[PDB]
C-alpha cells in the first residue's frame, strides 16, 4: 500500500546523457546509436535569443564547432544537420549503452518521467505531464536544456520530451525527438503565454481509484450522475470534458474496486462543489491529476522492468 | 524554475539489484562487492512471520538454499550470516557495477530516495522521508523488501534504508543497511502501532524558501517572532521543535532570498493559524515537509553526480 508520485528507473536514460558545447554555450544531449540529440539553440548566443535565424546561424558551424563528451571522453563529430527544432550530430562510435527505444509524441494528460541534467550529468528524476497547455511544469535552471523525458515498457524506452524553453510564468516548453514542439511554442526569447491550464479529469478519477485501492474513501458518497450531467460541473471548474472514451480507459480500475465509473463521477462532482472541508486524500490537499489511469494501475500491481 | 519532489538518479542502484530467493519467498537483495544483503526474514514461511526464532529456522539453511539471480544469471553463494535483520550472502563474484558507496543510520526528517523493486528488477523510484515517529509514507507492495533507499553525493551512493514490513496503517519499516531497525519495529507480525506523525518544521521552513525563491510568496507577512513564541505554535499544531540549529542550517537559504529565518518562522504562524484559504505553495495545497534545507539549495542549483 501507498501511493507515491513515481518516476521510471532513469539508469537506461543515465547512459544515454552527453554534453554539447557549441561556441560558450552548453547544454545536454541524448546519445543513443551513433547520433546526438540536442536543442538547436545550442549554437545560439543570448542576444540571438530574440530573433534567431537558425539556419544561417548554422552556416557558420562546423563537425569540429560542436564538442561532444561522453563523461570525461570526447567523441567525434562527423556530421550533423537540423531536423525541425533538434540537431542531429552523427559522430563515430554507436552509444555501447543505448537501451532499446522509440520516439514518440504524447498527448496532453499524458505522464512520463524527467530526467534533469546538467553539463551531460544526471541531477534528480520526477514525473510530470504535458499539459493541457502543452506546457510541463517542470524543474529546470539554466543549462537544463536536452534534458528529456519518457516512459519505459520492461524493456523500451519511450522518448517524448527534450526541454528548450522557460516561459516567463515560469512553466516550461519543448519538443519531441523529432524536434516539433509541443503545442504553438518557438524556440525564441518572445511573447508567448500560456493558455488555460485545465485540469486533466480522467487522470483525478483515476487517482481517486488509486485512493479507495489505497485506503482513503471518505469522499465516496451515495450518488450517481451522467456523463452530460458531470461535465456540465467539468466546465464550471476548468475540468477537461470527460468522454466515452475515458470511461472505457477506467473499466479495470473501476472492476477491481467494484465502483463504477460515474459513481466516482458523482463523488468528484461532490468534492468539487464542496472542497475538501480541510481534508486529505492520498496525503494531498487538493485534486491531484498527473496520475494516468495506466500509472496507477502500474503502481498498484508492481510492474517491472 | 519550478520545484519538483525530486529523487536521485538510480542507474547506480539499478545496477546493484539482485533477487533472492530462499524456498518459495522471493525478495530483493543488495549486491555491493562479493555480498548480497537482503532482509533475514527472507528465510520466514508466512505463517512463521507470527513468532519467528530466527536463529533456529537458520539452522536450516546452508549456502545453497539461497538462489540470487542477477538479472538472468545465477551467483555462487560461498558464505551467509545474520547481522541484526538482515543476511549478508557472501558470493564468489564481485558486482562489477557496484559504485562507490557508505552505509549510513539517517535521522528522522531527513530524505531520501527509494527504488521500489520486485523480483531484483527496478520498478520505480520515488522521494521518502524517515518520519518522526521512525516509519516512511512509500509505496510497496508483495516482494517489495530488500528495496533500499540512498542519497547520492556526486559518486557516493549512501545507502540508509532497507525495506522490511508494512504496518496494518499502510506505512512502512525497514533497517539501515546494519540490521537495525529504525524505531521500535521488529521483524515479527504483530501488534506495533506508529507513534505520532509530526510535522518535520525545518523542513517546511526550506520549502516555504523554496517557493519565494520560485515565485510564490504571497503567504510573506509584515511580523516576525521569536524561537519561543514560534514553538508554542508548533506544539499545538504537532510540529517538531524548532532549534537553534535549525535556524542556523536555515541561514543560506535566508541569505539567498533576504528573508531572516524568523520573518518565515511568523509567515509559517499565520499560515498555521490561519491555513491556505483555498490557495497554493508550489502546487500544493498542504505545508510539504518531505524537503530538507539541503534538498532545496540543490533543485535550486543545480548539483550533479
Ligand atoms: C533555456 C533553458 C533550457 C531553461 O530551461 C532555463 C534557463 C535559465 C533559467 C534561469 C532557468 C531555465
Ligand atoms: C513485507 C513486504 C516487504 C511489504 O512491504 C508488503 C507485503 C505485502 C503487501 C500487500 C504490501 C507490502
Ligand atoms: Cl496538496
Amino acid at each position: 500500500s501507498g501511493f507515491r508520485k513515481m518516476a521510471f528507473p532513469s539508469g537506461k536514460v543515465e547512459g544515454c546523457m552527453v554534453q554539447v558545447t557549441c561556441g560558450t554555450t552548453t547544454l545536454n544531449g541524448l546519445w543513443l546509436d551513433d547520433v546526438v540529440y540536442c536543442p538547436r539553440h545550442v549554437i545560439c548566443t543570448s542576444e540571438d535569443m530574440l530573433n534567431p535565424n537558425y539556419e544561417d546561424l548554422l552556416i557558420r558551424k562546423s563537425n569540429h564547432n560542436f564538442l561532444v563528451q561522453a563523461g570525461n571522453v570526447q567523441l567525434r563529430v562527423i556530421g550533423h544537420s537540423m531536423q525541425n527544432c533538434v540537431l542531429k550530430l552523427k559522430v563515430d562510435t554507436a552509444n555501447p549503452k543505448t537501451p532499446k527505444y522509440k520516439f514518440v509524441r504524447i498527448q496532453p494528460g499524458q505522464t512520463f518521467s524527467v530526467l534533469a541534467c546538467y553539463n551531460g550529468s544526471p541531477s534528480g528524476v520526477y514525473q510530470c505531464a504535458m499539459r493541457p497547455n502543452f506546457t510541463i511544469k517542470g524543474s529546470f535552471l539554466n543549462g537544463s536544456c536536452g534534458s528529456v523525458g519518457f516512459n519505459i515498457d520492461y524493456d523500451c524506452v519511450s522518448f517524448c520530451y527534450m526541454h528548450h524553453m522557460e516561459l516567463p510564468t515560469g512553466v516550461h516548453a519543448g519538443t519531441d525527438l523529432e524536434g516539433n514542439f509541443y503545442g504553438p511554442f518557438v524556440d525564441r526569447q518572445t511573447a508567448q503565454a500560456a493558455g488555460t491550464d485545465t485540469t486533466i479529469t480522467v487522470n483525478v478519477l483515476a487517482w481517486l481509484y488509486a485512493a479507495v485501492i489505497n485506503g482513503d474513501r471518505w469522499f465516496l458518497n451515495r450518488f450517481t450522475t451522467t456523463l452530460n450531467d458531470f461535465n456540465l460541473v467539468a466546465m464550471k471548474y476548468n475540468y477537461e470534458p470527460l468522454t466515452q472514451d475515458h470511461v472505457d480507459i477506467l473499466g479495470p480500475l473501476s472492476a477491481q474496486t467494484g465502483i463504477a465509473v460515474l459513481d466516482m463521477c458523482a463523488s468528484l462532482k461532490e468534492l468539487l462543489q464542496n472542497g475538501m472541508n480541510g481534508r486529505t486524500i492520498l496525503g494531498s490537499a487538493l485534486l491531484e491529476d498527473e496520475f494516468t489511469p495506466f500509472d496507477v494501475v502500474r503502481q498498484c500491481s508492481g510492474v517491472t522492468f
